């Protein structure tokens, strides 16, 4: 159970980071938009 | 507890994803506003 | 493995949460700097 759960958590965290990267990029463009 | 630590991490991750979901909505709204 | 992998995941998630925090702050500044 634990080995699989951990592998799943590692996969989920990587996909979670991907999401954050995208948002950080969204935030960057929005700020570029606003002029800063 | 390797067992409790993992359930802890799982719960944490779920809440983190809930936070991200909300932020996705916020930035999308801000983006629509800016045009 | 397992113990060294849960620790690494816990650190990773803490770093991620920090990113989320800064994100929330950035979106709170960008937005309602127009409202």
């Amino acid at each position: 159970r634990l080995l699989q759960r951990i592998k799943q958590q590692e996969d989920k965290l990587e996909e979670t980071l991907s999401k954050i990267y995208h948002l950080e990029n969204e935030i960057a463009r929005v700020k570029k938009l606003l002029g800063e």
